RNA sequence: UGAAAAGCCAGUGGCGCGAAGCUACCGUGUGCCGGAUUAUGACUGAACCCUCUAAGUCAGAAUCCAAGCUAGCAUGCGA
């Protein structure tokens, strides 16, 4: 069964400018920015504070469309981190 | 064929050598660049910490499609 309304939000710190246009975020901060497509996503982005939260959420959804949700928050939050601290790998040489 | 010289007949008289042309792995020369992917191994990542999968990505072959090569009266078309 399809659940009404399915909705995850999340916080969004000051430095960090995030930008919403028709499933399109883009994320500027201290290290530069980054943007994500996400036209693929069948949701709807909204910033509902002063740019500091962002509600994602799926109308008559089902187990699969609602899995899609976490997903697309954590991958914004990825681009929040990595403009705000940037990532690093380390690999090791074994012989 | 009177001899000699010069030939001719024996359906190519026979033998030796024989250019030209044709021709032999029996001789010589040449034979090919990009994209997408299979299998598989991975990235990120929920569902539900994990997870190569659900969404989204990567690498990948004597493979496939191109390119190249042959034709092109395709009742096609340009200058
Ligand atoms: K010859
Ligand atoms: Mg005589
Ligand atoms: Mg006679
Ligand atoms: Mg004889
Ligand atoms: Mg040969
Ligand atoms: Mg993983
Ligand atoms: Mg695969
Ligand atoms: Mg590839």
């Amino acid at each position: 069964m399809k659940t009404i309304l399915a909705s995850e939000t999340m916080e969004i710190p000051e430095e960090v400018t995030v930008k919403v246009s028709a499933k399109m975020i883009s994320v500027t901060g201290p290290r530069g920015t980054l943007t994500r497509n996400f036209k693929h996503l069948n949701l709807d982005f909204q910033l509902q504070e002063g740019g500091r939260k962002l509600k994602v959420d799926a109308w008559f959804g089902t187990r699969k469309t609602m899995a899609a949700i976490r997903t697309a928050i954590s991958h914004v939050q990825n681009l929040i981190t990595g403009v705000t601290k940037g990532f690093r790998y380390k690999m090791r040489f074994v012989y």
